[PDB]
């Protein structure tokens, strides 16, 4: 049924970003039915049951993988493994990192994110974004359904 | 319309492996119509015509990665860009290796190939495989259709 399912942790900025950036423009120009939640998709490293159940009616997932989202206990005990779930989840998930942040991202998570390229999508967001012609809408818009 | 793309070079061992081999035991219990050729499927690091006009009516993609096979121009010169056209291409394209010739295989396509574990499919050749009940085609079973 969705077009996207969007993994967020619920730092200020990052919700700033889901409910008034990215939820309303996916919604509007790219006609987009979203289903988004802010608590972990991988407890103990392994998927929920929320993302067991709800990922299966989704054809893409998008994480916001910033700094706070990166805090949380998979992300800095198990990257890997639990990178491996949603890859096998959905199948290209995309995420979104921020070129203000990428300073703080470590070198294992950068590496491992660079080592899947072309199944997972890196979308990247700078000062340049928002403009609906921008490197960042074209590439969402590419990797999104038909 | 067919189950797998088969993608190999025409070494004696090679063709001997595909048409006695394998294209027997897949076309049997699994019951699967396959598509194969021994030519040169990444000319130029880029994809041949037959390989994209095909690859639409197929669900899976196995190249019998052999030693000779590796020998191959896109191989030795961009084995890189070839692994991002077939990974772009067929979603989880199988790559056969043979544990009698990891002995030869360079580092850097090894590497290359584990970079990207969880979309590729690495399947390994050894003695105990061709008992239909097989590490080999138990992993081979659960990556092809249905």
């Amino acid at each position: 049924m969705y077009d996207a399912y969007i993994s967020y942790v619920n730092n200020e900025n990052d919700r700033k970003f889901v409910n008034f950036i990215l939820k309303p423009h996916l919604e509007n120009k790219y006609s987009h039915k979203l289903l988004l939640n802010n608590t972990n998709i991988l407890p103990g490293a392994e998927p929920s049951a929320e993302l067991l159940m709800n990922i299966s009616r989704c054809q893409r997932l998008i994480v916001v993988l910033s700094q706070s989202y990166l805090e949380q206990e998979w992300c800095t005990t198990n990257f890997r493994q639990g990178l491996w779930h949603l890859i096998e989840l959905s199948r290209k998930p995309i995420f979104i990192i921020f070129q203000s942040q990428q300073k703080q991202i470590s070198q294992d998570i950068s590496q491992q994110l660079r080592q899947h390229q072309p199944c997972i999508t890196m979308i990247t967001w700078g000062a340049h974004s928002m403009t609906p012609s921008s490197g960042f809408w074209k590439e969402l818009a590419l990797v999104m359904p038909r």
